[PDB]
């Protein structure tokens, strides 16, 4: 497949800009949606992408909510390390 991929957001106006939820069979959380013209559009944030490390710690295991709350809490900026979505479904 393909390398994780660091992506460094600058906190905007309101926020990130983008939105978590779980996936079916699997334990980590994954970017629901990207908002259009947000920090975490400008860092290269994709939905589909899978995270796998919030500023240097392991997220894979973790919930929801802990996931959140480390974003949450980092005021100005955040390193999400992740790993893009693929498949060999073409629609």
């Amino acid at each position: 497949r393909m390398l994780p991929r660091l992506c460094c957001l600058e906190k905007g106006p309101n926020g990130y800009g983008f939105h978590l939820h779980g996936e079916k069979g699997k334990l980590g959380q994954y970017i629901r949606l990207v908002e259009p013209g947000s920090p975490a559009e400008k860092a290269g944030l994709l939905a589909g992408d899978r995270l796998v490390e919030v500023n240097g710690e392991n997220v894979e295991k973790e919930t929801h909510q802990q996931v959140v709350s480390r974003i949450r809490a980092a005021l100005n900026a955040v390193r999400l390390l992740v790993v893009d979505p693929e498949t060999d479904e073409q629609l």
